[PDB]
Order: structure tokens, then C-alpha cells, then sequence
């Protein structure tokens, strides 16, 4: 295990859904598919912040996620920075994010 | 911090192999494929460790690389600082590994 934060980010960054070349608002627009993951602008301004984005009938949505010092996954409300921790599903971090996103996507 | 972004540059790269954990899986990998080199998580607080492996004319060679919390690239020993060229870390690592291999193919 060691410092799980490093292992957790490996699962994310190696994944095909992670887009290391999408760094701005309209590059997300140009792009839009179940979703994409990308490096959050919040990292440059505790956690490592990952942003998730998807297109539904309503338009493009985003979810901010946080991972702390020893790899616990959190959902983050951008209005108040209220944290909601997420269990890692048996199949791994990406399986956890994938379910959290595509269901919110139908919940929409 | 800067180390999370260095990891990101490393883990998103084509040469990083998340499913190669052991010395056996490395030998198994290079038994067939012609990749110039691969990056992988090393078996190894102050250092996050990244292992490079390539096949030369004499066998399987490795380099262990280290990255501290400051995002600085350290190649290990039996240390020397590496500065990130223009064009970034993978362009750097690509040069450091591929020149070590080319060194060998001229020495042996």
C-alpha cells in the first residue's frame, strides 16, 4: 500500500478517459461518450483534484473529485467545498468513478 | 504540488506499463515486444520510485529513477540530478534512457 495517493492516481492517469491535453473550458466544449477526466484548475489554486465531464441532453456537466494524502476518494460540491466521501468499488478506482458518473448521468 | 504533475506526465505516457509489477513480467514483456523502453512502478517517503527497463544486445537493463515531493528528477545508483529539458519530462526520460542504451550498444 505505502502512500496510496500515488497508486490511486496511477489508476486514473493511465485510463483512456483521462485527457491530459484538455485544460480549459472550451477545450472540454470542443471535445464533446460516457465522460472524460482531467486535471482540475483547483490544483494550482490537501487534495489532488480531478474533474469529470460529460454531455447529456441538458448539456455539459462536471463533477469535482478529491483524493487525499492516503488515497480516499471524495465528491466535492463546488458551491461550499462540502465533501462527500466515496467507497472504492471492488474493481478499482476507475470502476468507482465510472459508476458514480454514468449514473448521475442518467439521474440527470 | 509539483510531484503529482510529474507523475501525471509519467503515468499518461505510452511507455508506462501499469500491469508490469515484477521482474518476471518484465522478462516476459521483452521476450517478444520491440519497445525501446518501458516505465513501471518500482518495488522500492522522501522518494517516489520509477523504474525504466529496456533490452539491449546483452540483456535486460534497468534504471531506477526517484522523484521527491518537490517534483525533482533523481536517477539512482549501485545519485545525479536531471533537469527537465524543454518539451518536458517524457522528452527528458526518453533521452536519458535511450542514450544509456545507445552508450551500451557502442561500449559492448
Amino acid at each position: 500500500e505505502s502512500e496510496k495517493i500515488y497508486k490511486v492516481m496511477e489508476e486514473i492517469f493511465v485510463d483512456r478517459h483521462y485527457k491530459e491535453n484538455i485544460r480549459t473550458g472550451e477545450e472540454v466544449k470542443q471535445y464533446f461518450a460516457e465522460f472524460i477526466l482531467r486535471w482540475s484548475s483547483a490544483n494550482e489554486s490537501k487534495y489532488v483534484f480531478i474533474a469529470a465531464s460529460f454531455q447529456a441532453s441538458d448539456g455539459i456537466h462536471s463533477i469535482r473529485y478529491g483524493i487525499n494524502k492516503n488515497g480516499e476518494l471524495f465528491s466535492i460540491n463546488t458551491a461550499s467545498n462540502k465533501v462527500t466521501p466515496i467507497d472504492i468499488l471492488p474493481l478499482g478506482v476507475m470502476a468507482t468513478l465510472t459508476q458514480h458518473i454514468t449514473q448521475n448521468k442518467e439521474l440527470i
